[PDB]
């Protein structure tokens, strides 16, 4: 059981935030591994994998996600100049976080369709401070929990519909969640 903060556990990248609300417990297993469980939440996110993260990783991910109400997990990252918070959404609760986004084509990969959206964040915090900016979503179709993800195929198809990615910053398998309950077990590779 671990206090937020990020670092390196068992050669893998983790990063564990949140808003300090309480009812969240966030454990770093062996390798790839780590565990979320949480009741009656606030806002957090939590996962292994890179710092930095790159526009070719075949991130590999498999366990168990029981969520009960609103969360998310995802492929989750940054890039750096421009500045740009990316989601390939695997699975998710109660909430489509693609919802009233505007839609930016379809991709087909590792199995399944995925849509793409972009929103914008305006005076939020980010990893340079509060600042404006976009969001790069793909949301996977057919849910699952365990699998295999070609992020060259997502920057690739984003890039061609305009939305264009500058330096990686950190890319994690994360479980997110906006006050709600669940349990989650994954193992990154």
């Amino acid at each position: 059981t671990i206090q937020p903060g990020t670092g390196y556990n068992n050669g893998y990248f983790y990063s564990y935030w949140n808003d300090g609300h309480g009812g969240v417990t966030y454990t770093n297993g062996p390798g790839g591994q780590f565990s979320v469980n949480w009741s009656n939440s606030g806002n957090f996110v939590g996962g292994k994998g890179w710092q930095p993260g790159t526009k070719n990783k075949v991130i590999n991910f498999s366990g168990s996600y029981n969520p009960n109400g609103n969360s998310y997990l995802s492929v989750y990252g940054w890039s750096r100049n421009p500045l740009i918070e990316y989601y390939i959404v695997e699975n998710f609760g109660t909430y489509n976080p693609s919802t009233g986004a505007t839609k930016l084509g379809e991709v087909t990969s590792d199995g399944s369709v995925y849509d793409i959206y972009r929103t914008q964040r305006v005076n939020q915090p980010s990893i340079i401070g509060t600042a404006t900016f976009y969001q790069y979503w793909s949301v996977r179709r057919n849910h699952r929990s365990s699998g295999s993800v070609n992020t060259a195929n997502h920057f690739n198809a984003w890039a061609q519909q305009g939305l264009t990615l500058g330096t990686m910053d950190y890319q994690i398998v994360a479980v997110e969640g906006y006050f709600s309950s669940g349990s989650a077990s994954i193992t990154v590779s």
